[PDB]
């Protein structure tokens, strides 16, 4: 039904890039994989740095989207956002254009007060904004082709405080005098296992008589019927023994380890927007009941520290973090920025370009390779480098 | 009524006769009972307790401490009963048997890659659950009154496992530093789980409650007006027009030590309470409670502990009037006045903590330092010396 409907918004790259229609096509080169950076002739707020590169060939379009502007609540609200789309570009494009409007609307309900701690009203506003964005996608689903879904990582600076709201598996970290301050956590079948099992237990019909909510160390085989095995339930952190009993032969709700962890054999990320009609392969079981649009929000008070020109906030999609650790990013940032004149305004964009290049690697004979012959990232990669000096009181 | 599953009593290691128990239950004098010096506990653990100031005729705290045979396994436990002493008494005798049996399923292994620690944790988690299931079915044949919280510790193969299902608390004091070893399970700390369940299963509210949380009691006058609220998916607050459903009593009400689920109870985990209902109604509370504990591990081999490094276990009778910092300050000023070789050290430290929470009674209620109100609750304190857990 949705493939019969027009697009809500046309596909494109982040609008602040200012790319023509021909530059967009030139960027979608899976073999050359050109790293796009912000033109010096265009400045982002706070001289924010940005860089991106398309995937190595798994989807025709770059499915990351990004938005950055200064909102006005009828007070100023700086806004940065990254969306990692999957199974289509539609949700990430829609989110990159409309979520900031939901945030502005929710903040407007509480702005007289900003002038229960106020920080909890801003958190509540951001949480309501994520939900209302997903609700809008849900009902506009029937008039427009809003394909797939997306993760959502946004940050606002409001009255001297950074709010980092994450619903997905992108990541935000602060590098301050060389130390790593994490500002987000990822939501996967692994990190959300107990919530997912709890829902499956309380609402068994969501399992379509195809899955069991119990976790096992490996796939349970029919020949193990009547035998003892380790299992883990929703209220357990550890493992205990159990007699295998018919029901345990169903496919597990949670399966796989780390980046291979999956819910109902389908998805490896459990929060974001879209995916309303997503189904398990070869069945009619819906995935969305196990997904959530609700972000985790973390605050960084910019007043409690005097920030140098090399103290930055990094936002990136998993195209960076899947091959670079927080320590490699910290090492790279602190190694690069002291080579740029502190007054150079293109200097955080070059830092973001350096991060993308280190994760993308170079195209060798057997694929993309980074340092230590390691495999380079074949994904879309998008990176913000936000200089925290601009938030100094 | 039904026969008792066990006779009421006080911790066995107190070596009390029946006549000493009756004398100890003085709501006016409130004598502080301590481990006799002639009686040594594992690791020379200190223990002291005192009865409440009048809310229940019996002391509803219970405690048990022994060496389990699996390999040997040191075991300390504290239970804070409510609405009767039965559940606390049963748990103080039978939870160690459930723990012992769960550990026997995995003891060979201890001598996807599952770390051994996770097998111990899973064994404790299952033992709590199996204890509550035994209470649930023996409930019908024995008078096992009320419910109880459960805080237990085991030392197994060089590691401490602290498992908590309630609002008692365990902290380590190590070279003056406070090391928390448990978290409390209240309507407040468990709000999102509780709202989630009420939302997934609205019939549990019995058409008398709403799962939404509000900064204060929603009243008639607010109907149709804007008001802050918090749902299961929110940490912050947002505005909302009050509808007639928002007028029902909230599933979660109050804050801090005054937070309550279903207008009835201020702790959300433990054992028993299978038949606990909302007053004057057939709405059951137990679907919102959980017997599942949180387990924290302390590796004794990573630190060479001194004679004053201790693990404190106590029911809320202590923590409701003394912060972690006061307890730390109390222990670090008391113990340096005792010879490190004196086995009675930690018992005396335990008694000093109970006295500091209980206070002195005059004409203005029980008073502790700076004229603060003393604790009128049952109080039970363990002082576990970590020096006896040192490697080699
Ligand atoms: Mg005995
Ligand atoms: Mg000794
Ligand atoms: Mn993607
Ligand atoms: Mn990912
Ligand atoms: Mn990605
Ligand atoms: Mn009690
Ligand atoms: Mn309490
Ligand atoms: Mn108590």
């Amino acid at each position: 039904h949705m493939s019969d409907l027009p697009l809500r918004f046309p596909y494109g790259r982040p609008e602040f890039l200012g790319l023509s229609q021909d530059e967009v096509e030139a960027s979608a080169d899976h073999i050359a994989r050109p790293i796009l950076i912000l033109k010096e002739t265009r400045r982002l707020p706070w001289a924010t740095g940005y860089a991106e590169v398309i995937n190595a060939g798994k989807s025709t379009h770059n499915e990351d989207q990004a938005s950055c502007e200064v909102l006005t609540v009828k007070v100023s609200c700086h806004y940065w956002s990254l969306f990692d789309g999957h199974a289509g570009s539609g949700a990430a494009v829609v989110a990159s254009r409309l979520l900031q409007h939901h945030i502005t609307e929710q903040l407007q309900d509480i702005v007289d007060i900003l002038k229960i701690p106020h920080e909890c009203l801003v958190i509540g506003a951001l949480e309501s904004a994520f939900k209302e964005m997903d609700l809008q996608i849900e009902r506009e689903r029937s008039s427009y082709n809003i394909s797939g879904g997306c993760t959502a990582l946004i940050v606002i600076c409001l009255l001297g405080k950074l709010y980092v709201a994450n619903a997905g598996d992108s990541r935000a970290i602060i590098i301050r005098n060389g130390e790593i301050i994490p500002m987000s956590s990822e939501f996967t079948p692994e990190t959300e296992r107990q919530r997912l099992q709890y829902l499956a237990f309380m609402q068994p019909h969501l399992l379509g008589n195809e899955f069991t909510h119990l976790e096992f160390p490996r796939r349970v085989q029919r020949k193990e019927l009547g035998k003892k095995m380790l299992y883990r339930d929703f209220n357990m952190t550890g493992w205990a023994y159990k007699t295998i009993e018919d029901e345990d032969l169903k496919f597990p709700l949670i399966y796989g380890e780390g980046k291979k962890a999956r819910v109902m054999a389908t998805i490896g990320v459990t929060r974001g927007l879209g995916d309303h009609d997503l189904k398990v392969h070869d069945s009619n079981i819906y995935i969305k009941p196990f997904l959530s649009s609700a972000p985790e929000v973390r605050i960084y008070d910019l007043s409690k520290y005097d920030h140098g020109s090399d103290d930055v906030l990094i936002l990136a999609t998993d195209g960076l973090w899947d091959v670079l650790s927080n320590e490699e990013v910290a090492e790279a940032i602190t190694q690069f920025l002291p080579n740029c004149d502190p007054d150079d305004p293109h200097r955080y964009t070059l830092a973001a370009q350096d991060l993308v290049m280190r994760a993308r690697g170079v195209l060798k004979d057997r694929g993309w390779r980074i340092s230590n012959d390691r495999l380079g990232s074949g994904d879309d990669i998008s990176v913000y480098v936000i200089p925290l000096i601009h938030g100094n009181k």
